């Protein structure tokens, strides 16, 4: 390591509400933009279920399985040391 991104990680639990799913969707969007290969296409869907922000919601085979990979690939450096600028000191 040296210098890039952050280290993007979210919690784990089998009680998501859409409260949850929100925040969540807002994760996995922001970082599809800094994380290829994250889907938010059925992660959306499920807040089609329910508004209030105390629904328990449940994640789909197809939402888990995304989910699961998404949480994975955030474990790439997507950026370092790949810009140079302009700097002279040491």
């Amino acid at each position: 390591d040296k210098w890039t991104v952050q280290p993007i990680v979210l919690p784990e639990k089998d009680s998501w509400t859409v409260n949850d799913i929100q925040k969540l969707v807002g994760k996995l969007n922001w970082a599809s933009q800094i994380y290829p290969g994250i889907k938010v296409r059925q992660l959306s869907k499920l807040l089609r279920g329910t508004k209030a922000l105390t629904e328990v919601i449940p994640l789909t085979e197809e939402a888990e399985l995304e989910l699961a990979e998404n949480r994975e690939i955030l474990k790439e450096p997507v950026h370092g040391v790949y810009l140079e600028h302009h700097h002279h000191h040491h």
